[PDB]
Formats: C-alpha cells, sequence, structure tokens
C-alpha cells in the first residue's frame, strides 16, 4: 500500500507542472490526490525511508497537550518546529513580540480551544474555546454513525497570527463494523518531506483514539490540495523511487489509557520497522 | 616505556619536516616509526597529561558493539566523533541526505561486518559481513600459531562512504609462552591528541581480548605511518616534554567474561593513575 505514495511522486515527476511557491525555491505541483493507507494490523510508516516516528510520536503528544511552545517540543529532542519559531522567520512576518517559540495559535491550539482569544504561549487556555480533540472521542463513544465527527484547524481568525498556517487543516472520522477511520485534508503537501510525517502522524493519532473509544484502526484516507514536490528534492526522491519497499511495521500499545491526556511516550512501541537509508532532504522556509 | 612516547615527540620536533595537511593547519612530520610498550602488570595510560580514560572504555565498547552513530557514543558523554558527524562536516564531504552524526562505515562497521553493504547507522547488520573480531578470537583459541590473526579496516570500497578514513586501520595479534600481543599500524597519528588515546585504546583490546581466551597481555607495539605533530600543539606538547613520567597504572577487570560482546563499562577498574595536569589541545578535523 505504499505504492500510492510513490505512485503520487511518480505522476508529480512526470505529469506535474512547474509552479512558483512563497519560498524561495520551485515546485512541481498538482492539484487534488487522494490515497488510501489500511491501518489493519500495520502501521503506514514508509519503508522506503526512514521516517522519524520520534519526531512523529513526540509532535503529537505535543498537539494534544495543546502546547503552541516550540522550546516544549525542542526540549525532548525534535527541532522541526523551531524554524517557524525562530527570531528570523517571525519578525520577516511582522511577529516582533513572541518570546521564544511562539508560533501563535497552531494545531495544538485549535485543537483544544477553538475559537478562544489567544495571548501568548504560556497562557492558560482551560476551559477556553471548543475542544475539538475530546469531542470527537465523545461523539464517538456516544453516536458512532454521527457524520459530524471533524476536527478542524483553519481557522480565518487566528489565521494572521501564526507563524505557518495548519497544512493538515481539516480531518473527519468515520465508524462502521467498529472499525475507525480517518481522512485529512491537506491543504498544502510538502510531499518529499512532510507527507510521510504528517501519514503517520494521522494514522498514530487514529491508534490513540481507537484504543480509548474500544474500537480498530480501518483506514486513514490522505487528501491533498496543492500535492507539490519541491526542485532541491527530485533527486533525494529519484532514488527513494528506485527502492523495493518492504512490508508496514506494526504499532503496539503497552498499556490500557482511559484519557487521551494520559498518553505518555513510553505507551508505544513500533514492531518490525526494517527501513531504507535515511534521506535528509532541505526544508523550504 | 612512556619515554618512548616522549621519544618520539622529541625526535619530530627535532627531526621532522614542515608538511601541510587536509585540515589546512600544518604538521611537523615523521614516517615511520615504532614503539613497544609492555603490558605485563602495567597499563599504557600516559601520565605527562591526563589522558581520557572514559573516552577509551567507552569507544572501545562502542567499537566492539559496531555501532557508527555518533549520537549513540555522545550520549554516553563522549564527544570525539560529534566534530566529524556534525551536519556541516557531513555536507562538506557530499553526504547531505544522512542523519546528524551517520559517520559512514568506520571502525565498528569493519570490525564486525567487513564488506556487507552499509545502509545507515539505525539498520541491522546482524549475520552480514564478516565479524573478523570474533574470528580472531576464535583463531587464537584454536590456533594461537597462525601468523593471520589480522584485524582490518581500511576497506577502499567502502572508504567514499566514511566522513573520516581509518586511522587505525590495521591490528595483529600474536601468541607465544600464553602471552598474547598485538601490533597496531596507524596511517596518522596525530602524536598530541590522537597517539595516547589510541595506545591506550588497543592497549585495553588486548586486555580484553587476553581475558576471553585465558591468556596474558604481553607487549603492544605502535607502529605509526605519517606521524605528525601540529603547529597548535607544539608548545603544549613542549611543555609535556619537561614533565618528568610516572609510573604506569594497572587494569583490572572486576568479574570474568565470556564473550567479547559482554563487557560493560562497570567491569574495568584503573588502579594507581596518577597523571599530570590536563593540557587541552585543539583538534584539527
Ligand atoms: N517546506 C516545508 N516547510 C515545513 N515547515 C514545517 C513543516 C513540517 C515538517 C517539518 C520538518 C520535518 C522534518 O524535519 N522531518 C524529518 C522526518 C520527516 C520524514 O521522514 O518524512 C525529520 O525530522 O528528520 C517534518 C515535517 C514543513 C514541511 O514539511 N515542509
Ligand atoms: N585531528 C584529529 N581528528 C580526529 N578525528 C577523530 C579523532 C579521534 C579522536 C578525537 C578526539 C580525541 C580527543 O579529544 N581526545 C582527548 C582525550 C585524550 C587526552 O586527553 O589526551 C579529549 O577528550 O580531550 C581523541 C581522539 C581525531 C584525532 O585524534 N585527531
Ligand atoms: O504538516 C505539514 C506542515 C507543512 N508542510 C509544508 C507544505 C508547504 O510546502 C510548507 C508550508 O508552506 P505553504 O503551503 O503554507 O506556503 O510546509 C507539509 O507538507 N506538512
Ligand atoms: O584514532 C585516531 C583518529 C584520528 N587521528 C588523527 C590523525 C590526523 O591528524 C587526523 C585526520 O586524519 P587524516 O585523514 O588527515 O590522515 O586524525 C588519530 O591520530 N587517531
Amino acid at each position: 500500500s505504499e505504492l500510492q505514495y510513490l505512485g503520487q511522486i511518480q505522476h508529480i515527476l512526470r505529469c506535474g507542472v512547474r509552479k512558483d511557491d512563497r519560498t524561495g525555491t520551485g515546485t512541481l505541483s498538482v492539484f487534488g490526490m487522494q490515497a488510501r493507507y489500511s491501518l489493519r494490523d500495520e502501521f503506514p510508516l514508509l519503508t522506503t525511508k526512514r521516517v522519524f516516528w520520534k519526531g512523529v510520536l513526540e509532535e503529537l503528544l505535543w498537539f494534544i497537550k495543546g502546547s503552541t511552545n516550540a522550546k516544549e517540543l525542542s526540549s525532548k529532542g525534535v527541532k522541526i518546529w523551531d524554524a517557524n519559531g525562530s527570531r528570523d522567520f517571525l519578525d520577516s512576518l511582522g511577529f516582533s513580540t513572541r518570546e521564544e517559540g511562539d508560533l501563535g495559535p497552531v494545531y495544538g491550539f485549535q485543537w483544544r480551544h477553538f475559537g478562544a482569544e489567544y495571548r501568548d504561549m504560556e497562557s492558560d487556555y482551560s476551559g477556553q474555546g471548543v475542544d475539538q480533540l475530546q469531542r470527537v472521542i465523545d461523539t464517538i463513544k456516544t453516536n458512532p454513525d454521527d457524520r459530524r465527527i471533524i476536527m478542524c484547524a483553519w481557522n480565518p481568525r487566528d489565521l494572521p497570527l501564526m507563524a505557518l498556517p495548519p497544512c493538515h487543516a481539516l480531518c473527519q472520522f468515520y465508524v462502521v463494523n467498529s472499525e475507525l477511520s480517518c481522512q485529512l485534508y491537506q491543504r498544502s503537501g510538502d510531499m518529499g518531506l512532510g507527507v510521510p510525517f504528517n501519514i503517520a502522524s494521522y494514522a498514530l493519532l487514529t491508534y490513540m483514539i481507537a484504543h480509548i473509544t474500544g474500537l480498530k484502526p480501518g483506514d486513514f484516507i490522505h487528501t491533498l490540495g496543492d500535492a507539490h514536490i519541491y526542485l532541491n528534492h527530485i533527486e533525494p526522491l529519484k532514488i527513494q523511487l528506485q527502492r523495493e519497499p518492504r512490508p508496514f511495521p506494526k504499532l503496539r500499545i503497552l498499556r490500557k489509557v482511559e484519557k487521551i491526556d494520559d498518553f505518555k511516550a513510553e505507551d508505544f512501541q513500533i514492531e518490525g520497522y526494517n527501513p531504507h537509508p535515511t534521506i535528509k532532504m532541505e526544508m523550504a522556509v
């Protein structure tokens, strides 16, 4: 099922159109793609290249905790957001009053406190805003046939206060035959760098919510808007494209957890992940 | 026998020729030297300057483990390879898709998996390649008169993939009268920085292999190729030369260990190491 991501890479290289972007780099773009990754007895952690699974696990716990402080995640070993929370990148977009790591109201804030008035990254928002994450878990428990199980991060009101507007803007859940499925709408997909990271992130999120609600993981539908391949990624991706995929690993939950907040990093174990060598690709800031 | 190391320092300062180097810091070099350090009831840990014995002990266990991950050694307190595993140094040698601290197929990989195809620093290579380290131990036990007990780390095939090609490239063992001796051919010797470290390193390795095979440590012959003294080490070494050596310490193994992989850092104790104050010397890499 990894061939779907590879088939999207090969289709952008062969049929994608050249298109400029905000960064000083260049892209080959295709608008509108959809792939289905099965979560049943396998976890879609890519094997054609080693994916930062510790980054995937620590960033999601950072989202669930509602933290918007980049130093909070960077103190765990995952420095993927320090570029968007640095003084050089923040001061270029008019954000001159931030302390250290103030991305603004981003994925963590919108998941737990949607609509609340964002002060800074250290302020308390308990009881403020809409808790989309906990409301989604409550709806799955009480009314699984509901078609409104949605957690949205795209907030036009808080949009100008974010260092980078949300890429995974909207995700919806779906229950049938005790199988929890998840579809993510990604408005902008860095096919070389972020997309493998984002697929594993929301696949893990489905496993956590399926563990709490007592359901089995079903499918993860990855819907893309602007799916692009940066020009400085063509050679590293052509090397990844020649690699033969290996079977997906498995994700094991080591203890029964009742609440979404009680998940710790030690509760997860990836079993049987044998990927090809890492392929470091430059980020476009 | 420490007067031999001092005699090699004094000979390079008095008869060495000026010669440029890869780091561009300049050296005084002499090609072809040999010293014999007795391992009988004494350990060659230099006393004219404090040698990082924790680095010696942790790096050798890191070599025996076959690890080529610099972060694995740096997480133990030994940052001697972090300079060669940094992002800045990796991108200078064309390695732009490697992970931070992937030294490539270096001493650890060639000792345990010679000839195997190096993927990256997290891949499993169990059963792949030639296990030179276990093969020499097997030969010493069964055929001590063998003249081919050699462990080679210089691999021209894997050479362009190394952050730094092996300096202690080839070493040979030798058994007579139940005495295990070891000769090391070091192609490039930092007389100020690495040579004292390497003398203690392979002396420790000989003690470990002698403990397994039931032999007594004999001699350690330190054969050098390019023995050089960096220009920014002349004054620090001229101060070390005026210091009088103290008796070598002793190395005690606290428990009987059967296999070479079962050695832990807590199993070794240096008794009676009274060195002179440290002399910090800048690294050229
Ligand atoms: N042009 C661009 N800008 C971005 N800003 C923030 C992100 C999200 C992001 C940023 C960094 C990483 C990252 O460094 N990922 C790799 C593993 C990702 C993988 O294997 O897919 C790592 O940590 O080594 C991942 C996602 C991101 C992205 O994907 N592309
Ligand atoms: N020019 C140069 N480049 C190198 N790249 C890798 C090494 C191996 C190495 C690296 C660092 C040290 C080191 O820093 N050693 C000393 C301990 C020895 C001592 O104190 O005498 C320390 O930790 O300060 C030793 C060997 C090394 C070396 O010796 N010299
Ligand atoms: O989870 C994420 C976060 C970021 N990006 C990439 C997409 C873009 O290349 C870049 C953001 O720039 P815009 O699309 O906002 O201009 O980050 C992803 O692919 N996934
Ligand atoms: O165990 C080691 C590792 C490195 N070096 C030093 C020797 C050189 O001064 C420097 C770099 O090696 P060259 O590739 O320039 O030979 O590292 C040693 O002396 N011993």
